[PDB]
């Protein structure tokens, strides 16, 4: 548990990085691109019902590579098609929402949604000005912790793979993935020296 | 092609009855039973988390009854496992918003949520006012047809077993299938006299 810890923080990183939808390097590149006021308009004046369908779709390609993601996690296989789900059930939605503050920026506050740039008006049509402030806000927030690619492998992981969920088969197999995910996060932390966020997440 | 389309019509309304969640007599029972202030106020003040939670739960609840009823139309399991997937996937919303219908009170403008009737107000938490709005307005405007419950059987039947759907590997089959639910729906409304819903849909 020294070179086996080295190897899973590693294998983490790289199950992250072949399920991570966008290359950040491609994100961070395409924040100078932002949609036209006739393009925002474009989709504003769009149904609710046609909104609903594009955006449901990417939500739906977003929680697939999510869903690849945890397969991809060692222990994860070795999981009773009951827990499988519970996990995916009460974790995927964060972790998009953590994945997704990497497409946020919070100097411009836009996000990056099918191939440009723009703020919460883009999504004026479905309705939900409020949810999309909220979902805005977290992005805000969590982006102020910096978060660096191995970070966010390392924490979404351990999202998902958390013992504390309701309706799980088998707690403590749970209990093991989720405490060799606790021994990589914060070894990792210790040999990049960022300690300080433990504290404020 | 006389009784056979007769037996369809049979089948199909068993059918719904057997998959639609609630019965319709305590739906319209409990209009009555109206949500106080006091719990209307309990449920705006969960957090947009809880609420969407809870939302989310009922829906699925609702799209696995849709499935369940499409399964049960004849011909509908012939279907390969794409063409299944994309009829429910273009159509389960939609039947959702049809059988809700039921569930909603155009006297006041309540729906049955969680076992008592409220307002748009209830949703309040998960941030969609227009949105939800929007719903109400369909289920208000839906109302107005009166649908029976046969009608709705056969109509969202009709809903799903769409051969104009994009994705669809057997057109010609889905077709027979829709044509065969096409002759069920206006012989049970030539049966009934109520032809003249048919120009207001
Ligand atoms: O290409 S995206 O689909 N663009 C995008 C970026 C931000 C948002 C939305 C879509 N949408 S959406 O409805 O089309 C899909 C969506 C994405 C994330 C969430 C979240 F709340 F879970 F975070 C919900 C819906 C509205 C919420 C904010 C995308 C999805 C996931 C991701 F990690 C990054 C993205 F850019
Ligand atoms: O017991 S319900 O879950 N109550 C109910 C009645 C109306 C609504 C909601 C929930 N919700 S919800 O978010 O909790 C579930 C939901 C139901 C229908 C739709 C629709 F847009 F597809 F119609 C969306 C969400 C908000 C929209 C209006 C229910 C679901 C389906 C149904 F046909 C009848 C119902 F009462």
């Amino acid at each position: 548990s020294l070179t086996e810890i080295e190897h899973l923080v590693q294998s983490v990183c790289k199950s992250y990085r072949e399920t991570c939808q966008l290359r950040l390097e491609d994100l961070l590149r395409q924040r100078s691109n932002i949609f036209s006021r006739e393009e925002v308009t474009g989709y504003q004046r769009k149904s609710m019902w046609e909104m609903w369908e594009r955006c449901a779709h990417h939500l739906t390609e977003a929680i697939q590579y999510v869903v690849e993601f945890a397969k991809r996690l060692s222990g994860f296989m070795e999981l009773c098609q009951n827990d499988q789900i519970v996990l995916l059930k009460a974790g995927a939605m964060e972790v998009v929402l953590v994945r997704m503050c990497r497409a946020y920026n919070a100097d411009n506050r836009t996000v990056f949604f099918e191939g440009k740039y723009g703020g919460m008006e883009l999504f004026r049509a479905l309705g939900c000005s409020e949810l999309i402030s909220s979902i805005f806000d977290f992005s805000h927030s969590l982006s102020a912790l910096h978060f660096s690619e191995d970070e966010i492998a390392l924490y979404t992981a351990l999202v998902l793979i958390n013992a504390h969920r309701p309706g799980l088969q088998e707690k403590r197999k749970v209990e093991q993935l989720q405490y060799n995910l606790e021994l990589a996060f914060h070894h990792h932390l210790e040999k990049t020296h960022r300690q300080s966020i433990l504290a404020k997440l």
